[PDB]
């Protein structure tokens, strides 16, 4: 740890080879199907990784945040496509560099490949969990897990009745696979089970 | 890039530091929950990567084959646990190595980390549509989609009425995350729906 701020010059070395660019909230950094030729690094902000179906429904594969790489999957063979959309959820600052350039950096210092790889490992772990949720739990179950997750981060909040979070009906729906209005119906149901206290900023009692 | 008497120096080098053990079908290579300290590579055979619900219901994350690393997700951070179960589909020949050893190898030649990484990238790419479906489709939609997928595989046989496939009730269940019984019921519905013929094999449309 560099304490609160863990920057390390490996990072700064890395970053000095990139151009940093800003993106307002809801800007799309990456479009599914685009040719993959560029790697991103999130200096500031957080993003949504999402996929769409044939009707236009969107679901969230993951949230990523500062310190996270993005656009890394097309890096090990060329001629690939972006596997998903990536959208800024907040204002963002993101470093970017060509794949060839990045491939060059690796030669010099493979610890950058190690750090990237370690992120991919974590993503697969997390995907495995998310897959059991989606495959086994019913839409209420997925919603409760979700809540229980959003609250399990240092970006959440605290409260006598537990921890509070800032999430919307569309958000949750995109994470569990259901409408806006279903979520509302299910969030009322849980409040009723005195599982939560909602108000735009949900209050998860916490325990599971 | 040479490699006789088969596949490259870099992998032959890597295997000589492994120990190769033999797994019979249905045997478990990797148990979920367990401390991760070693890496595997499949020399021969195929395995199933899977997870289960509270009541043992099974969901296949992926099949893996000869050439595939297994057990890698624990390598990058200490104290990780196995994210899923891994079971021999067929008899397997599996090389195995400790993470500590593998990391020294990485020091000697980062090529081997590149090849490992390329596979993890692939595994995230392929899981993306599949995870999409879990949210977009219910079990029936997912069962239909699976049959469609299966019928577009190279191993699908032509049929005068369409494409014939070989798959059991339980593999479908394992593919969509439901019981073999549920699969039997829904296959019958799709049948009555004149979408498929279900019998000694499955004929899609
Ligand atoms: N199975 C599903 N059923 C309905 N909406 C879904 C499903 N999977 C993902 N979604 C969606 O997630 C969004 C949540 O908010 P909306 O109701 O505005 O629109 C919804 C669609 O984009
Ligand atoms: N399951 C996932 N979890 C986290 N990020 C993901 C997942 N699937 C894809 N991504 C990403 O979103 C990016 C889309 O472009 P790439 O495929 O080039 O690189 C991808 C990763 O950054
Ligand atoms: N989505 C996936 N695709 C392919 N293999 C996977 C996936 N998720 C997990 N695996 C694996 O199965 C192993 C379970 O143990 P590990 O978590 O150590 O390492 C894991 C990988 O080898």
């Amino acid at each position: 740890v560099l304490g609160k701020p863990q920057t390390d010059p490996t990072l700064e070395w890395f970053l000095s080879h990139c151009h940093i660019h800003k993106y307002p909230s809801k800007s799309t950094l990456i479009h599914q199907g685009e040719k993959a030729e560029t790697l991103y690094y999130i200096v500031k902000g957080s993003v949504a990784v999402l996929i769409k179906d044939e009707e236009g429904k969107e679901m969230i594969l993951s949230y990523l945040n500062q310190g996270d790489f993005i656009g890394e999957l097309g890096l090990f063979e060329e001629g690939q496509e972006r596997s998903a959309w990536v959208r800024a959820k907040t204002a963002c600052e993101v470093a970017e560099i060509s794949y060839k350039k990045f491939r060059q950096l690796i030669q010099v210092n493979p610890d950058i490949l190690m750090r990237l790889s370690a992120q991919m490992a974590r993503r697969l772990q997390v995907l495995a969990e998310k897959v059991g949720n989606l495959a086994f739990l019913d839409v209420t179950g997925r919603i409760a897990q979700t809540l229980l997750n959003l609250a399990k981060q240092p970006d959440a909040m605290t409260h006598p009745d537990g921890m509070q979070i800032k999430i919307t009906r569309q958000e949750i729906g995109q994470i569990v696979g259901c409408s806006r209005e279903t979520v509302g119906r299910i969030l009322k149901m849980l409040e009723d089970q005195n599982l939560i206290s909602a108000h735009g900023k949900t209050i998860v009692v916490y325990g599971t």
